[PDB]
């Protein structure tokens, strides 16, 4: 018979390998499968004995642990992990990588912006909230986004840990601490400067190599939306807008100081895009291309697209500007 | 009892002041008079009122630990104080830094459990998760100075403008955070490359160098006359013993010095004192040669009545062994 929408059929199942995947067409329940079987299919399952009914109720917490915000929703969390899923098998990184550290980067990319409250650290520093006084200003939402993962992992019907050792569990959380602090984009510049200096001649023997491996790898899937074919892509952008768009409202409401790429009145999707992708995610996926070249092809093919299309769009966009004031 | 003699507000900015001798209510008063004498309250404007129930506020966020308690609080608030005036660092230091040492000083340690970092880290508590194993206490503690602050009765900086409120709570996090033991080794080697060419216009050294003072006065009771010295090491093992039963019973490592079965009072300080204090003063001290005369030295006789008592408690067990 046709068998119901959480059982994914063969053709899903090759798809989901691939960042060309369409992330719109799935619900709730269909993503839950999805990040199941990648599980299953990456040999985390078998190699840390993960009991599978407790895998799904793990993903069902963090997904009920998601709020439901314009950008930072559970959708956005499926992407981030797909896209690490998509990389895993691009770049052939359990060549390069322990099981331990493919379970890390996965599970860190799920549960990454766990919790978000839509708006960004910026606003909870100057609004003085609770997450930052909580935190003393240091990365709050990264900080609270860990401290939510961690608190659905200790309870015992999602510790999908529950059958590794201490010494393992020790070595996961930290990781996995590490790389989602790391996606604090306060911190873009410094963690890609360190990159850089290691890259002068990388080793993957380093554990302080691979570490920022690591931490380039998620921020990667972190804000890879363009590299996605620009069907897939264009929503996302209407997304982050309205995101960007209810805090710098908030922040004119509160008499709180308001960033021009965040500002309603300034901002159009072409400006909120262009520079964001030449000199964010260009050069990012530029250094990883001098280990992995397949993404050349595969990453930074879309986003040369995608830029000249944008700039395209603004010259339009001002066209049209300058002819309604001429 | 309550209003503080003339005798006492002298003997207050020396690093001999009796520590013991004073109930909350007069420990209170003395943090007062510090604000007032330092320039503090005067300068930035601190409402008098606020700042008595900004003390009190923070005396009750204090918990009954035998060593972590609100009289290690005053104790390294106190001795802060005392090297304002040894160092004289009203002439190195602008108002506002002066203002951030004393005030992290007192919260540094608020709401202590009683259990170090690595018993929240290993244990999994809920501040161990919710601070991703980094400095859980030293993260709450100024998250609790930070909450006291912001009840408008409690807030002493009330008339600070926003852009001097932001530049003191940095430096007060900095300085909390610096307390955490764990970065001892890192903050002294910071230290100690900065001091090959000291500065004291570049930013970074002074924050160094704060960092620095607040550590001195953290860990600074054996500076004091041996008198008053030796009881807080009663307290502090009688901490540290409670953690390490608790680790026992519960299946937790449990880090041999502090080991209720190793320890002895003597074998608690002397590689302390020897290691850590010793060096950390001896650093300070070229800066502020003064220092060596007034700290390093009851550091030093310290030190060597601890090596006696160390060769009697020796000798005793030379007569329990079978
Ligand atoms: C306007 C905004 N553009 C943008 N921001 C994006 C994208 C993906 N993730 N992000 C942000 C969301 C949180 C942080 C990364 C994206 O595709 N475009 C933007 C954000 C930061 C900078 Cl530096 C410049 C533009
Ligand atoms: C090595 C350490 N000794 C020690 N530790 C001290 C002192 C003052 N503060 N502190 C520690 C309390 C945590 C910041 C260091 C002190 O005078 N001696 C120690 C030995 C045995 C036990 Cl049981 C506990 C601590
Ligand atoms: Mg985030
Ligand atoms: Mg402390
Ligand atoms: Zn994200
Ligand atoms: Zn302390």
């Amino acid at each position: 018979p046709t068998y119901p929408k959480y059982l994914l059929s063969p053709e899903t199942i090759e798809a989901l390998r691939k960042p060309t995947f369409d992330v719109w067409l799935w619900e709730p329940n269909e993503m839950l499968s999805c990040l199941e079987h990648m599980y299953h299919d990456l040999g985390l399952v078998r190699d840390f004995s993960i009991n599978p009914v407790t895998l799904r109720r793990w993903l069902f917490c963090v997904h009920d642990n998601y709020r439901n915000n314009p950008f930072h929703n559970f959708r956005h969390c499926f992407c981030v992990a797909q896209m690490m899923y998509s990389m895993v098998w691009l770049c052939s990184l359990q060549e390069k990588f322990s099981q331990t550290d493919i379970l890390i980067l996965m599970t860190a990319a799920i549960c990454h912006d766990l919790d978000h409250p839509g708006y960004n650290n910026t606003y909870q520093i100057n609004a003085r909230t609770e997450l930052a006084v909580r935190y003393n200003d240091i990365s709050p939402l990264e900080n609270h986004h860990c401290a939510v993962a961690f608190q659905i992992l200790a309870e015992p019907e999602c510790n999908i840990f529950s059958n590794i050792p201490p010494d393992g569990f020790k070595q996961i959380r930290q990781g996995m601490i590490t790389l989602i602090l790391a996606t604090d984009m306060a911190r873009h510049a410094e963690i890609m400067d360190s990159f850089k200096e290691k890259m002068e001649n990388f080793d993957y023997s380093n554990e302080e190599h691979m570490t920022l491996l690591k931490m380039i790898l998620i921020k990667c899937c972190d804000i890879s939306n363009e590299v996605r074919p620009m069907e897939v892509a264009e929503p996302w952008v209407d997304c982050l807008l309205e995101e960007y768009f209810m805090q710098s409202d908030r922040e004119k409401s509160e008499g709180l100081p308001v960033a021009p790429f965040m500002d309603r009145d300034k901002v159009t999707k072409a400006t909120a895009q262009i520079g964001f992708i030449k000199f964010v995610l260009i050069p990012m996926f530029e250094t990883v291309t001098k280990l992995f070249p397949m993404v050349e092809e595969i990453m930074l093919q879309p986003l040369w697209e995608s830029r000249d299309r944008y700039e395209e769009l603004k010259r339009i966009d001002d066209a049209m500007k300058e002819l309604q004031k001429k």
